[PDB]
DNA sequence: GGTACTCAGCA
DNA sequence: TGCTGAGTACCAT
């Protein structure tokens, strides 16, 4: 059971308890969403924990406040200091409660001063939550102050997470972990507003990752002005200027071969504008009576489902309705990077939402009779998808035993599942220039004695074939 | 058992 | 540049 996946699976429960409650229309559904988490006995650390968390590695990305508290990394959903309370006293005598274990800088605080590599880091109290945010009395030894004192007493590291700010539309603050900081001193003094501040000045341990800052190009556009964003094309493995887009050619919309049969259209439904109704949405009733997506950064997929019945051509509703999610744009700046030996493999360069549809993957259907590596069977196998000399960027995405991404099936312009809709969507957050990536799901011994190939996911849980 | 405290997140 | 928010952490006016 290996940490990382946890780690990764317990954010998942959080981001569809999250989804559920802004889709309930509720208020905090982040809060909420942890709320939930704690209902459920499914925060991954309930304890509290001196030190690293497994499969919470320095450079953690925490895309909110109610994530870190999701996971159990920092339990309070405001507080900058998260300490063990005297709770914890029998079980560490060795040192004197409370004791400091997660801080957050998050630039809230006047007499914060973040250099990097070393902190000057105020204590709580006294603090004005609303207004200008800033120091309205004197602050204590009392609290967080006091734990962070006995953090630099004993020698207890305190994990650092630091709240960035985003051009990325959809993600406006991220929280990022990076390491373990020592707390080398702390003294009380007057602050910037003249009211008694306590300054505790941390340094960032060794042994952990470097704290970083934060072409070879080939093709402008794989796209050719077809994407409404340009998906660019680098390789910096090799000065070998060929373009993915060779002897093949890129398109928009499905097509059709003569063999291949097209399903009765669906009837759809009869509201106006958009489906938001579900009383009066027969595209409502065909989700089981509530809509799949929820109108969140341009239409979240709630969760997985077998199918999910998208608004279609005749239903009366239009292109903006959010039954109508996956039909929509390439919301994201995508790019199509030289991999060392995966060939070509795409990344993002902003950030993707968990439940955000990433793309379709587009071909030629053909039947699965007529059937080198770019083909997708339709199970939700009489029909495929060949996207071998014509199709879109789905046919760069490449595999993982660890993926981000997962095979969601739609219905929309007809209701035979056989010709269903294979959409991509991102089944976690994913941040900017990290591959994207989804489990073939070839089952084993499949090709032809036999025949296998090698896997390169990089996944600690590599299967080490795909097939 | 009750409540003061708190470096978010909303439009 | 409003203002609610929920789960402690500690104590019982
Ligand atoms: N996890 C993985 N490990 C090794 N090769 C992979 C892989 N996923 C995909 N590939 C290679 O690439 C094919 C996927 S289609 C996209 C990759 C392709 N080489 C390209 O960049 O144009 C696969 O059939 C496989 O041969
Ligand atoms: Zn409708
Ligand atoms: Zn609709
Ligand atoms: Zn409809
Ligand atoms: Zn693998």
């Amino acid at each position: 059971l290996e940490p990382h996946l946890k780690v990764t699976k317990c954010l998942r429960l959080f981001n569809k308890q999250y989804l559920l409650c802004v889709q309930a229309k509720l208020s905090r559904p982040d809060l909420k969403g942890v709320t939930e988490m704690i209902k459920a006995k499914a925060i991954l650390y309930p304890r509290k924990i001196i030190g690293d968390l497994p499969g919470i590695d320095v450079g953690h990305r925490f895309f909110s406040r109610a994530e870190m508290c999701a996971v159990g990394f920092h339990n309070h959903w405001l507080n900058g200091i998260d300490y063990m309370s005297m709770e914890y006293e029998k079980e560490y005598s060795n040192y004197k409660l409370p004791l400091a274990v997660s801080i957050v800088m998050s630039g809230q605080y006047e007499d914060d001063l973040d250099n990097a590599d070393t902190v000057t880091y105020t204590g709580q109290g006294g603090h004005n939550l609303t207004g200008n945010k800033r120091q309205i009395k004197d602050q204590l030894l009392e609290r967080g102050n006091l734990a962070l004192k006995h953090c630099c007493e004993y020698n207890v590291p305190v994990r650092v997470t630091r709240g960035h700010n985003c051009k990325s539309s959809y993600t406006k603050r991220v929280y990022t972990y990076d390491g373990l900081y020592k707390v080398e001193k702390f003294w009380a003094q007057k602050g910037v507003s003249g009211f008694t501040v306590y300054k505790y000045r941390l340094k960032r341990l060794e042994g952990q990752p470097e704290l970083t800052t934060d072409e070879g190009l080939v093709c402008e556009d794989i796209s050719g002005g077809l994407e409404f964003k340009g998906i660019p094309a680098t390789n910096r493995v090799d000065d070998s200027p060929v373009s993915p887009t060779s002897g093949f050619t890129y398109i928009k919309s499905l097509i059709i071969e003569p063999n291949v049969i097209i399903p009765k259209s669906s009837t759809g439904c009869n509201c106006r504008g958009s489906c938001t109704d579900s009383k009066k949405c027969a595209c409502a009733k065909l989700n089981g009576g509530n809509f799949p997506y929820v109108d969140l950064n341009d239409g979240r997929l709630i969760e997985s489902r077998d199918v999910v019945f998208e608004c279609g051509p005749h239903c009366g509703c239009g292109p903006k309705c959010v039954n109508r999610t996956s039909q929509k744009r390439l919301r994201f700046n995508l790019e199509v990077f030289r991999s060392a030996k995966k060939g070509w493999a795409v990344r993002s360069w902003e950030y993707i939402p968990a439940g955000s549809p990433v793309c379709e993957y587009i071909g030629v259907v053909r039947r699965t009779a007529d059937v080198n590596e770019y083909i997708f069977e339709i199970d939700c196998p009489e029909f495929c998808i060949d996207a071998g000399s014509t199709g879109n960027f789905a046919r760069f995405i490449n595999h993982s035993c660890e993926p981000n991404l997962f095979v969601q099936c739609v219905l929309s312009s007809h209701q035979d599942i056989r010709l269903a809709r294979v959409v991509l969507f991102a089944a976690d957050n994913i941040s900017p220039m990290q591959e994207l990536t989804y489990d073939y799901g070839y089952a084993l011994d499949s090709v032809h004695k036999v025949k296998q190939l090698a896997c390169y996911c990089g996944a600690l849980n590599c299967r080490k074939r795909l097939y």
